[PDB]
């Protein structure tokens, strides 16, 4: 055929491990030279740059730095070059060409070369995704270029997690030898920040080579840090934690029959409330949301508050004889114990509720006067007032007399009625007497619903004079004779 | 004896009547005519002026004036020149002049003269002052100067006041002589502004001449126009008239206590009052003074005027069990009576007096309340109010309950008391149960004495805890325990 050469672009080994670099070339079949010659240069292609000699045929002289190190195995004859290095070293880490040296101004070298990498540690292989509910597959791959040496692998910080299986050498890149070990297994929700091991070492050597790796498992967040149903006050600090423990970061959510509140995207979202008002009473959720999964998590929040200030409907001034409707209602968060009233007596008593009502079936004078309309609650209790103030046909108390002085007679009458009462004396006086004593008489004075009203006649001898007391208003009209008490 | 003569300066008579003036003259007697003539000149006492000739000795030959009028009495040979001159005539009333002639160039007009007045009205004489309390003489006189025709007298208005007394002709100047008619009498205050008449008559003639004369007699004031007693609103108009009667300006002065007031002169002094008051009340004296005598007369104002708006001392806010003294006062003009009395009862009255007292043995609670006090009276009555409040030791009223529901279990208790009394309950629960159902519990309020209480307590079943309430003031301090009505 034509010029030119086969061999592997890229080769590695340990410190201290032969390399096997396998070569092999063409040149134009025409010229048969009996004796071959060749020549392993180093770090340069050029031998205008001068570059370490690595090896040449039928030379012992060689660079200083690959004295005793190197060696090729093969006739060159045959087609072979491939050539073995061993003890190696960090500095003979290079780029290695190789230069052909048949009959005369027929030297060759060749464009295609291989670099020599020295390395110390073992190459790990882990999926660029690792989920907590799939299975995972974790390789460890060791370049095995040496058949004199043949390494063997250990798996460090493997924790049970089933068993691990061995290949033998695989065909890396091109014609290269790579001993694998691969492991397989499930991983938890623990799995993350956990650490990996590599070992690989040799029977009669002192030679050990470690690597390692740390998992990063995605996992489906869990709502560890949540508080259960509370119960606060009104105006005070109301402080909802919400965390999520996932690997990715959890888009956590506050909402409440579907508002935003402050969606953010951390591993634990604080909720702050003052001012707290019966509108934000209820239930709040908490939604942890990620690409590999969700959960949600709700809380009751019960705004303990006193009872708001009451307020009263209903008739408020009606007729004697009637029925009144008196309606009362509050607004408290928790069940309120309500009752109303009256000066000394007590009229109705509701037990948790929101509001209550009072009916009266007919209405006796004395249901008027005010009433009062409390809310007691565990936390606090408020109250409002009403006066009943009914209407009355006048009625004239029997408080009413006629005392009789000697020199004179005097009487006293007394009515109560809800509008004032235009009252009025008749009176039996014998024949006619005008401007006689006296003539303007009487005198009356009220206060509230009581009406009391004197008369006084003049010169009157004890031969008693009867006297009438009568009431009228715009409802009723009462008349009554009054009796003696004085002589 | 030396020349010169004697005649009467003023000599009167009437018309139609002689007159006859006396005339006496002398001359030196050494001479003695044998043959003795005389003239009587006129007006004039100068022949220069040449005067009328009444009358000439051996001459018929007189002024035409004169002509039959005069004659000569008596030879001249005896000293003696009266002359008569008969029915007279005004033009004949002038200055008359005797001239004497004896011998020749012994012809002497004479200085000393008579004079003629020729009057038709008679001289009637009153004295200067006319007191009604002194006997009084008025005179009449009438010259009569003709012993031919001698006149007589008469009293026209005599109206009886005792006879006329007479006299003969009396020695009126120098040689005249008058017939003189005098009337004593005493007058009454009537005889002011009354008429007195003097005629004079002749026997044979038709001649008749009168003269008048009125009164004025000097009577002492009386008081006619005094009104009497009388009684006036105050604000009103007062009008009192006083009036004398005195011939003479009777000093006229309203006089109260020793007051000025307003003093004048005249027949009737009015008094005006306005805007009458308690001060101006009481006794007004009228006093008419004269230099003649005086008459004092008094009359009686009362003034009516409705009560005074009442005023009230003594004690308002006391214990109980005390004593309290209330009095009432009050300033009016009539007689007022008047009451104390609370709203319902009479307490105190009193008949037609000044101010009222009321005291009250001990302080019952109900002693409390508001007391008025009226001041009645004829032409008005006004009043004044006052609150009588009392202090308590606190009073729990038996109004008090314990209401059992099913459910819970609540109770009223109720007391009165003045200060605010610290209520309070006692229990007997038990155990200890604390923050169990509620720790809130009572609520009480309070309307003027009154102080109402409610108790709750909560989750007790119908086991009845028995319930205590107490109440204490600055004063007192009570405890009951309260009784069940439901279930
Ligand atoms: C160019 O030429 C070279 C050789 O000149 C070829 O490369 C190889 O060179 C290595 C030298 O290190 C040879 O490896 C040796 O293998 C021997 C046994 O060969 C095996 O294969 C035959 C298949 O016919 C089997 O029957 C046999 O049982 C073997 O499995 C061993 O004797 C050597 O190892 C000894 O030492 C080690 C420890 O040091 C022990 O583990 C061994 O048991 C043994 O005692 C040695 O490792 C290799 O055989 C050569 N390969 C070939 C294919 O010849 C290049 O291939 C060639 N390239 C070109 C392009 O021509
Ligand atoms: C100057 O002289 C004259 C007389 O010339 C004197 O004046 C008097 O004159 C009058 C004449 O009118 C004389 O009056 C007459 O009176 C006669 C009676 O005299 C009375 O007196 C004597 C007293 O001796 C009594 O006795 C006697 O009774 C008489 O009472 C009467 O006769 C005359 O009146 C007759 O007429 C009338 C009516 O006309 C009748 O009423 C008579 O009754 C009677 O009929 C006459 O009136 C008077 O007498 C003379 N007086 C005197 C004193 O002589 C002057 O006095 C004198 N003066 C001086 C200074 O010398
Ligand atoms: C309810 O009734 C009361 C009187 O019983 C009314 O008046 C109050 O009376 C007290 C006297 O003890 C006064 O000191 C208060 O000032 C009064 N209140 C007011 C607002 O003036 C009261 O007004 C009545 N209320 C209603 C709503 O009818
Ligand atoms: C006397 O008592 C009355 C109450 O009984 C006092 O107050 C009056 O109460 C009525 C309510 O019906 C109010 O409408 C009046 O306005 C109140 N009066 C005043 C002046 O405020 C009253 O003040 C008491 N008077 C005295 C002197 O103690
Ligand atoms: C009292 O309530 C009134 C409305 O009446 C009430 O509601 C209607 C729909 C019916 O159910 C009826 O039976 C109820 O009584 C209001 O008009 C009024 O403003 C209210 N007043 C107070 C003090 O809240
Ligand atoms: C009530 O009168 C008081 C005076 O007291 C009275 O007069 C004295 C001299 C004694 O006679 C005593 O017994 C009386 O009670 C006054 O100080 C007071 O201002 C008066 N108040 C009124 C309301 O008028
Ligand atoms: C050492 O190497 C020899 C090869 O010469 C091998 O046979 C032997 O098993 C190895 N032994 C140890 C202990 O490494
Ligand atoms: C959550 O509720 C519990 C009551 O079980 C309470 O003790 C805790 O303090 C609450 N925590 C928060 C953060 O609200
Ligand atoms: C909340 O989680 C439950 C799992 O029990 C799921 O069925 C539901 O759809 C979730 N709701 C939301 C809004 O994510
Ligand atoms: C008249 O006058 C004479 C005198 O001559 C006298 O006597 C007589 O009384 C008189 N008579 C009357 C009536 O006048
Ligand atoms: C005087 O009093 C009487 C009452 O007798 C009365 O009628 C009269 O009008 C009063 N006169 C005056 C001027 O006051
Ligand atoms: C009033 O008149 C009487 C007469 O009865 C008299 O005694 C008294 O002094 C007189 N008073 C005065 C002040 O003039
Ligand atoms: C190598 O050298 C030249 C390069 O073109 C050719 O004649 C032939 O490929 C030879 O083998
Ligand atoms: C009248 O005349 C003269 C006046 O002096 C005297 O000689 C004498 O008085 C005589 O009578």
């Amino acid at each position: 055929g034509h010029w030119g050469a086969w061999m592997p672009s890229t080769i590695s080994a340990f410190e201290g491990t032969c390399v096997s670099i396998p070569c092999r070339f063409d040149f134009p079949d025409e010229l048969r030279p009996a004796v071959v010659h060749g020549v392993w240069y180093f770090n340069s292609p050029y031998p205008k740059n001068y570059p370490p000699v690595v090896f040449k045929s039928r030379t012992q002289v060689v660079h200083e730095s690959f004295q005793g190190r190197s060696r090729l195995l093969g006739d060159l004859g045959l087609r072979n070059c491939t050539l073995l290095l061993s003890t190696l070293s960090p500095e003979l880490g290079g780029k290695y060409y190789f230069r052909g040296d048949l009959g005369g101004y027929n030297q060759y070298t060749f464009s295609e070369h291989s670099v020599l990498d020295i390395v110390n540690t073992p190459n790990i292989v882990v999926p660029p995704e690792v989920v907590a509910g799939t299975e995972v597959e974790v390789s460890c791959m060791v370049p095995d270029n040496c058949p004199e040496l043949r390494p063997e692998l250990s798996w460090l910080g493997h924790e049970g997690l089933g068993e691990p299986t061995v290949l033998g050498r695989l065909r890396e890149d091109e014609g290269t030898w790579v001993q694998v070990s691969l492991l397989h297994f499930v991983p938890t929700r623990e799995a993350n920040g956990h650490r990996l091991g590599c070992q690989a070492a040799f029977p009669n050597t002192t030679l050990q080579f470690e690597g390692y790796a740390s998992l990063d498992v995605k996992y489906p967040p869990v709502i560890v840090e949540m508080n259960s149903s509370v119960e606060a006050i009104e105006g005070s600090h109301v402080s909802l934690l919400c965390g999520a423990d996932s690997n990715p970061p959890p888009l956590l959510t506050w909402m409440r029959d579907g508002m935003v509140l402050r969606e953010a995207v951390a591993k634990s979202l604080y909720l702050d409330l003052e001012e707290v008002t019966p509108g934000e009473d209820g239930v709040y959720a908490c939604l942890a949301e990620n690409a590999y999964g969700q959960d949600n998590r709700t809380v009751e929040l019960s705004v303990m508050y006193a009872p708001w200030k009451p307020t009263v409907n209903g008739t408020v001034v009606a007729v004697e004889g009637e029925t009144v409707s008196i309606l009362c209602s509050t607004q408290s968060n928790p069940d309120p114990i309500l009752t109303i009233f009256k000066e000394k007596q007590i009229l109705a008593t509701v037990i948790y509720e929101s509001q209550l009502q009072l009916e009266l079936p007919a209405v006796t004078p004395e249901d008027d006067g005010e009433y009062w309309c409390v809310a007691e609650n565990q936390y606090g209790q408020r109250a409002t007032a009403f006066n009943l103030s009914v209407e009355f046909a006048p009625i004239i108390l029997l408080e009413s007399h006629c005392a009789a002085a000697r020199d004179t007679v005097q009487c006293l009458c007394v009515v109560k009625s809800n509008p004032e009462p235009s009252v009025a004396f008749e009176l039996p006086s014998r024949n006619v007497t005008v401007n006689e004593t006296e003539r303007e008489f009487v005198y009356s004075e009220r206060s509230g619903l009581l009406l009391t009203s004197i008369l006084t006649i003049r010169g009157q001898a004890q031969a008693p004079p009867r006297v009438i007391c009568t009431s009228r208003n715009l409802y009723g009209t009462q008349s009554l004779e009054l009796p003696f008490q004085g002589a």
